[PDB]
């Protein structure tokens, strides 16, 4: 099957793929940005080294470069999971961080959300910068915009909006990854 | 005047329609759920035979059972009520009971949905699963959010009404949310 | 920049609009409704004689004059600002206050939404009742799902044409009168001039 995966950033998202990409032999976890860095650096070297360099293309070639990551994911028969997200805050707003003609090549078969506690994505965001600096209404509106762009993008194609609540306290660490990733293949293999 | 009536699963919906279809004149009050599963056991009568079986079609055929449904009740004229669910809980998350052909087949005036509260439906559902007839508070909000969420969307696509009315307030006596349901849906229609 | 301005009507949006213009120089602020009444004058000068006489059009003409409202909108040059309504209430329900045809003729660069708290959106409508005219008055749970409707359009606009999607939360308390206004016009003041 084939999953969209997403949540607000710096929560634990990437550790939600890796340890699914680990406990899981008849899968693919993808991450949309790294599949657009590398057409953009093998279409325009010139130009792209890292991902802070893919602002400054215009936004037809970044849409053109969006389109060949989408197809080039297309072309995936295992079980996939491509990681992303749905929106992001700038000095102007939420920008989605997806277009139609991803989902519509793509065609997933769901929407999957990462819902976290809005105090636990603070301490997590401030414990990795030790190794930005949002408040929990923030984070809440940031989760519930998702939630809007999910069922947006659901209904214009018609795919599955699941919602994984780890808004509770871990008994131990890591445990909210472990919750996500339970879940995630037990929607996999059913 | 023609509206997509909605609501969570096992709330009151029915009733509502039932009598909007014993009140009001001229009303065609239509099921899109049953309408499609006829269509879909009749065009696959080898691989369908329960309404959740229509999930293994693949996304061509269902679309085009959905599409002939719509147009088959897009015939009808005056005024009709589709009652469907604009999303259901599976173990795949929330799916949509429409799509756009859908809609802008039938040409719906507004989506109409039916809030209740969550603790009546917990009391609702038990009920009706004591009589043979047949999630928490949490569970029951965040569906209505995302079915809210749905009809803004198609709203928005489509330019449509988006009707909600407001039935968590705590009941006098029965049947008070669907008779206060029945008689703004039936002052909105004469209106 | 273009970026369309909404809220919930009677809670200062106009105010804010009026300061925009009054602080920020090369800013256009411009009324979709205004063009929208003006354009409808003009084609049928027979049955518009104000603005709520745009009943009486059937939904046809009434939509190709906002189609004409917003062409007129995007030959404005520099940075513009559409104060408009993304929802409306009436007896059927939720309206949308915009349509495709707006969003793609007018491109916004983004959707900016004014979040009051209910109480002072209550109060100043009826304060405004009170010093002058605008002769079904809502309430607290009213206003708030109105709020939150007009989230989900705007979500559903940006994820359909690609668009920022601003949140300006007023719902904090005003130490001073027209405390949330200079908020406004300052945050949007500091968009519109980012580098
Ligand atoms: N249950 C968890 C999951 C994650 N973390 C911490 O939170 C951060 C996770 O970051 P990451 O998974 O990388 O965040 P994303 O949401 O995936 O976004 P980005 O690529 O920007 O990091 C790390 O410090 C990780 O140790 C944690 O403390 N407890
Ligand atoms: N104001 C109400 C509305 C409904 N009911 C009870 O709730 C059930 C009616 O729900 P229904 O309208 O049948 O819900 P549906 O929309 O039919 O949901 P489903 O497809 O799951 O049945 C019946 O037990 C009815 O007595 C009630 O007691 N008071
Ligand atoms: N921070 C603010 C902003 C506005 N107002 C009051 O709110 C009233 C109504 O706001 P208005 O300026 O009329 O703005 P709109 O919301 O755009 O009104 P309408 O939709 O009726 O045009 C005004 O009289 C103004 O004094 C206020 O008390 N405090």
């Amino acid at each position: 099957m084939r999953f969209i995966l997403t949540g607000v950033p710096g929560a634990g998202k990437t550790t939600v793929c890796n340890k699914l990409a680990e406990k899981m032999s008849n899968l693919s976890v993808v991450n949309y940005g790294d599949v657009i860095f590398e057409e953009a650096k093998k279409l325009y070297p010139s130009i792209i080294q890292v991902r802070e360099d893919t602002r400054k293309l215009p936004r037809a070639d970044y849409r053109n470069i969006q389109i060949e990551a989408a197809k080039k994911i297309s072309l995936i028969t295992d079980n996939l999971i491509v990681d992303t997200h749905m929106s992001l805050k700038t000095p102007y707003g939420f920008y989605p961080g997806l277009i139609p003609e991803t989902i519509n090549i793509i065609q997933p078969d769901g929407i999957i959300l990462l819902e976290f506690n809005p105090r636990d994505v603070i301490a997590r965001r401030e414990k990795d910068r030790l190794a930005d600096m949002e408040s929990e209404t923030d984070i809440l509106l940031h989760q519930q915009v998702n939630r809007m762009f999910a069922v947006s993008y659901s209904a214009i194609n018609q795919c599955y909006v699941k919602i994984i609540d780890l808004t509770w306290p871990q008994e131990y660490e890591f445990q909210h990854t472990e919750y996500a990733v339970n879940k995630i293949i037990e929607m996999l293999n059913f």
